[PDB]
């Protein structure tokens, strides 16, 4: 049963927004989380939204360069699976992915305990109306 | 696994004494409990006693008007599902129920972080040579 | 889901060395273990080796006549099952059996709350050629 945050992955056109979610599992009882979401040249960041686990939490963002940094805090306790975030997105046979890369993490229990985590990273692909991947959403 | 107080329910004649029990269901290291058990003027408070999880704990309580206060310590931590006391009650084609009401509800794990409870409250009824119901239990 | 140490147990020849974990099951959260595990007359300590648990776990240990007194730390915090040191031993149709005992146990979780255990203490027997035991391991 071992806490891992994931960047979720996502294909899209030039000129559209997307969501991507950084999600948690098995999650247990996590009171703070501080890391930094780095993203593509191709991305530019429009918004950061809180997820479903974090709609009560005490929830920060500062988005520096190419890289967003988030803080979580949060007394009750998260714990389960579920997003922490979502970023809002604009994209500015071949081609090529980019990654949506978790790191700098500090994760803490409600009782101040360091929490070992697993990371799992996104990937990203400028794309056609290969939104058939909208479709195929399962 | 959602920690849950639930009060329970009765039926019995005038007359008689009922012996009703408060539970909890999936406890996870709990360390105190604090509630309020409201019972119908129906009913007269006969003992409280403890359950078969507080046998060893720190427990006080106190009866005043129609309800009871509980206090419950534990340092070992109380877990999973049982009884934390039992109130002897003396009982003083429709009919109308009453209920055992929980509410006032201060709980905190070992550790001293606040505790998320559900709470169910407890019916009770005046009944006759219904206790079929004892016949039928299960 | 009870926390439980073990003693492992074996048979070997005179003049034979034999390694005997001691385990853990079911650990939550473990953050200090202070233990003594007595040994018979007919076994003699060679070397108290970190387990599968504890490689990078703060680990002391004392012989002091028939009892090796063990100390274990880690900020970490030891959870799930598997060894947390292995002693190794020298062997200095009716026959008897002696035991590995385990005593003196004092167990906290890494928030500092006594943690409940069962105990297992371990048999040695001093065996021949009885050794199809090593071919039976399972
Ligand atoms: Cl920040
Ligand atoms: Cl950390
Ligand atoms: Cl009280
Ligand atoms: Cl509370
Ligand atoms: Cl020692
Ligand atoms: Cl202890
Ligand atoms: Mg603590």
């Amino acid at each position: 049963a071992k806490t891992t945050i994931i960047a979720g992955s996502a294909e899209a056109p030039q000129g559209s927004d997307i969501q991507v979610p950084v999600k948690i599992e098995n999650a247990d009882k996590v009171g703070s989380i501080n890391l930094i979401l780095s993203y593509p040249n191709v991305l530019e960041v429009e918004d950061v939204l809180q997820g479903s686990l974090t709609q009560n939490s005490l929830f920060d963002y500062q988005v520096e360069g190419n890289q967003i940094k988030v803080g979580i805090a949060d007394s009750n306790g998260i714990s389960g699976d579920g997003s922490l975030f979502y970023v809002k997105f604009r994209v500015t046979t071949l081609r090529n992915s980019h990654a949506l890369t978790l790191q700098g993490i500090e994760i803490y229990d409600i009782d101040g305990n360091s929490v070992k985590v697993a990371t799992i990273n996104g990937t990203f692909r400028i794309v056609s109306q290969e939104e058939a991947h909208h479709h195929h959403h399962h």
